[PDB]
């Protein structure tokens, strides 16, 4: 029978009774990272984060070797809580920027990254610690810089490239900085690689670090949690409804449904 099953929708996303997320021009990564259009995501919590085709980045390329594995950690915990925190950076110039990175139309970067540089011709080893003694886990991302030539790399950090060693008691990351020149992505050559390293209580943050390190300014606070993201060019109204599917909110009443297999609520089994 088709009375069991759904197969319209508006075609509009309903507001309530689940809070939903519009990204627009942002993704959930550049959210998290700072870029200068997503500035407005910052603490932002949420239900639903729905992603946009129209996506793009406007700020310094970067690739997340597993993309997939930290867009979805950080849509189930929904929340973009920060907290800053006072590293020990001495022996370096914090806060670089970069034309790629505008920001009110001065050079910038990712609100939440610090860009570290030689000071005074000098890049000490850097053995900087951030101990969890907080009550719950703390999510740190950070990056690695791939500068596109050997000039540059003297430049920013006076000596040629070493490994990066992020580790905590229970785990270790380690990265070598690759000088290449990538093609050229709003004029740059040069490329960030981000990663991420959760602390738990008790537990604690240990970087090491001779230069191409793109700090962390603090932490993101992990749940996880139900919450979700969902890529859909669907517009919203205002409307309630407890089931959302990509190609619309539709009502939770019959035990089957066609429309589509992802679906975020009170939802029918996805039949076809
Ligand atoms: C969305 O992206 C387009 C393409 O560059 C841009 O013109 C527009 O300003 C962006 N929207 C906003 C206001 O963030
Ligand atoms: C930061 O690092 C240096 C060298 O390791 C140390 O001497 C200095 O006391 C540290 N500053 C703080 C506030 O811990
Ligand atoms: C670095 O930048 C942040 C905000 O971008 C600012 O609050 C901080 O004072 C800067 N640090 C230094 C030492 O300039
Ligand atoms: C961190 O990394 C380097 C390279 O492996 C290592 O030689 C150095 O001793 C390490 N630093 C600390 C804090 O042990």
């Amino acid at each position: 029978g088709s009375e069991l099953v759904q197969s319209s929708s508006t075609g509009e996303i309903c507001n309530s009774p689940h809070q939903i997320l519009d990204g627009e021009n942002c993704t959930l990564i550049d959210a998290l990272l700072g870029d200068p259009q997503c500035d407005g995501f910052q603490n932002k919590k949420w239900d639903l984060f729905v992603e946009r085709s129209k996506a793009h980045s406007n700020c310094y390329p970067y690739d997340v070797p597993d993309y997939a594995s930290l867009r979805s950690l950080v849509a189930s915990s929904g929340t973009l809580e920060f907290n800053n925190e006072s590293f020990n950076w001495t022996g370096v110039t914090q806060n670089g920027t970069s034309s790629a990175c505008i920001r009110r139309s001065n050079n910038s970067f990712f609100s939440r990254l610090n860009w570290l540089t030689h000071l005074n011709f000098k890049y000490p080893a850097l053995n900087v610690t951030m101990p969890n003694n907080e009550q719950f886990d703390k999510l740190y991302i950070w990056g690695v810089h791939h500068p596109g030539t050997d000039k540059d790399q003297i430049f920013l950090y006076a000596q040629a490239a070493g490994r990066i060693t992020v580790s905590t008691k229970r785990s270790q990351q380690a990265v070598i900085p690759n000088v290449g020149s990538r093609p050229r992505v709003r004029n740059i050559p040069s490329r960030v690689s981000i990663y991420w390293t959760i602390v738990k209580p008790g537990d604690i943050l240990l970087i090491n670090s001779t230069g191409n390190l793109i700090a962390p300014r603090g932490y993101f606070k992990i749940r996880s949690g139900k919450s979700s993201i969902m890529r859909s060019d669907a517009p919203i109204g205002k409307c309630n409804s407890a089931c959302i599917t990509p190609n619309g909110s539709i009502p939770n009443d019959k035990p089957f449904q066609n429309v589509n297999r992802i679906t975020y609520g009170a939802c029918p089994r996805y039949s076809k």
